[PDB]
DNA sequence: AATAAAAGCGGAAGTG
DNA sequence: TCACTTCCGCTTTTAT
């Protein structure tokens, strides 16, 4: 199956809601989410894994902060940011 | 100086 | 066993 960061990862090098998040820093890592659309985009993710209940951005949140124990995403003290690691970027 | 609102946090049970 | 999902409760930041 998916993961949730490649979910994320790809569309920012798509572009295919450039409305809905964007790189801060396309080089350090670091990427945000639009405070007014995050939730049109939680709403996809929901649909590309074909939960019960619709996707709401508090819940996809809830699983970034999982991924904080092993290092792929960890917040970032701004504003809807977030940083990925090198690995998932490629090295 | 208090607030209402938004963001963020995390345990626990549950799911495919 | 995983990678979340869902739920509820609390805590923290910000704007006004
Ligand atoms: N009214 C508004 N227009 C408004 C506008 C902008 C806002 N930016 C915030 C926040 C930013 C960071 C927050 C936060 N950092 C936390 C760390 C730990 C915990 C915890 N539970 N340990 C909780 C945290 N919350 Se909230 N709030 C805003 C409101």
């Amino acid at each position: 199956k998916i993961r949730l960061y490649q979910f994320l990862l790809d569309l920012l090098r798509s572009g295919d809601m450039k409305d809905s998040i964007w790189w801060v820093d396309k080089d350090k890592g670091t990427f945000q989410f639009s405070s007014k659309h995050k939730e049109a985009l939680a709403h996809r993710w929901g649909i590309q894994k074909g939960n019960r209940k619709k996707m709401t951005y508090q819940k996809m949140a809830r699983a970034l902060r999982n991924y904080g124990k092993t290092g792929e995403v960890k917040k970032v003290k701004k504003k809807l940011t977030y940083q990925f690691s090198g690995e998932v970027l490629g090295r």
